[PDB]
């Protein structure tokens, strides 16, 4: 056979490549644009913001507009990867606990619209655990539009213990824009949002102790970092560096009543059979671009520890390439001998119909 194609659809970015590679061949923005050709996808859809009405097909992880998603996939196949989908089995990723109806539309589009010889849909968080080389653990997947905690035991996810936190990279990006603005600068436009997203990714970090970090930055300049704008203006970022990602642990800074990532992780563990909570505590795996902040692991360690029984062994695993662990796990799974029997063949589709997805996929 040829290569399966691994397509990781995200809320902000989409990752695509060939099973067997250790990194996705292409990564582009999850946006489609039409007149305010007929449509535009990715970076070129943004540079035409003023003349195009932009839409975001994947919000908070769920596909909300199928015509748009279909265009993202068409763009992924012909423009990005430059392959014929009918000559490749396709593995798509999806968010945990998504509408059963969605899973059927994904299958249908892949077969009836792209004529894929075979496809499959897999929960992102599970792929990340596989990427870490485990079959048991609790993954904290945090991206650009949504965050989930997914307990997995012996290779299978535990639906009833999965939680969803609507706080991720996009919220943090805007929050950084707001505090720097309060600082004396002015970041409010979509063009500027792209700039603050870059600042956030390069100079932000999670303090081990908020207050102490605040005190150190209020009486010293030791934590300050300079950032240069394209036009040459140099701006300094002080406590914003850590105050921004702090919103993950304290959503209230954003007017949100939901509990932080550490507490949400703990809550997923408690929803699990007491017999496996230990395995989960010693195997808390970070995933997604938003778990990339320097210092986040040691902070998760300290916070989880404070929540769990004193006799509990805590361990936070923060893979270096966790910004793509989902896609990678997909690359790994698609090539698994034991996984081949899971693909949904076009034959299995013609006979059983779209509903075949609930049998082999879930
Ligand atoms: C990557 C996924 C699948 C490959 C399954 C995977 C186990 C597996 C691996 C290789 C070959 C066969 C099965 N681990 C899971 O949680 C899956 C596996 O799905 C199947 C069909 O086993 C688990 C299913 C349940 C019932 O546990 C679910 O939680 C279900 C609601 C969501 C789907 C989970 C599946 C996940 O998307
Ligand atoms: N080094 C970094 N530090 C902090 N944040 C980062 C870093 N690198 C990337 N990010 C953020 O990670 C987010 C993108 O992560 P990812 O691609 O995993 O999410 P997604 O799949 O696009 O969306 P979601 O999974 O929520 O549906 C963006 O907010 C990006 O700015
Ligand atoms: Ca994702
Ligand atoms: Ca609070």
């Amino acid at each position: 056979e040829v290569a399966a194609l691994v397509v990781d659809n995200g809320s902000g970015m989409c990752k695509a490549g060939f099973a067997g590679d250790d990194a996705p061949r292409a990564v582009f923005p999850s946006i489609v644009g039409r007149p305010r050709k007929d449509s535009y996808v990715g970076d070129e859809a943004q540079s035409k913001r003023g003349i195009l009405t932009l839409k975001y097909p994947i919000e908070h992880g769920i596909v909300t507009n199928w015509d748009d998603m279909e265009k993202i996939w068409h763009h992924t196949f012909y423009n990005e990867l430059r392959v014929a989908p009918e000559e490749h089995p396709v593995l798509l990723t999806e968010a945990p606990l998504n509408p059963k109806a969605n899973r059927e539309k994904m299958t249908q589009i892949m077969f009836e619209t792209f004529n894929t010889p075979a496809m499959y849909v897999a929960i992102q968080a599970v792929l990340s655990l596989y990427a870490s080389g485990r079959t048991t653990g609790i993954v904290l997947d945090s991206g650009d539009g949504v965050s989930h905690t997914v307990p997995i035991y012996e290779g299978y996810a535990l639906p009833h213990a999965i939680l969803r936190l609507d706080l991720a990279g996009r919220d943090l990006t805007d929050y950084l824009m707001k505090i720097l603005t309060e600082r004396g600068y002015s970041f409010t436009t979509t063009e500027e949002r792209e700039i603050v997203r870059d600042i956030k990714e390069k100079l932000c970090y999670v303090a081990l102790d908020f207050e102490q970090e605040m005190a150190t930055a209020a009486s010293s300049s030791s934590l300050e970092k300079s950032y240069e704008l394209k036009d040459g203006q140099v701006i300094t970022i002080g406590n914003e560096r850590f105050r921004c990602p702090e919103a993950l642990f304290q959503p209230s800074f954003l007017g949100m009543e939901a509990c932080g990532i550490h507490e949400t992780t703990y809550n997923s563990i408690m929803k699990c059979d007491v017999d496996i909570r230990k395995d989960l505590y010693a195997n808390t795996v970070l995933s997604g671009g938003t778990t990339m902040y320097p210092g986040i692991a040691d902070r998760m360690q300290k916070e989880i520890t404070a929540l769990a029984p004193s006799t509990m062994k805590i361990k936070i695993i923060a893979p270096p390439e966790r910004k793509y662990s989902v896609w990678i796990g997909g690359s790994i799974l698609a090539s698994l001998s034991t996984f081949q029997q899971m693909w949904i063949s076009k034959q299995e589709y013609d006979e059983s119909g779209p509903s075949i997805v609930h049998r082999k996929c879930f």
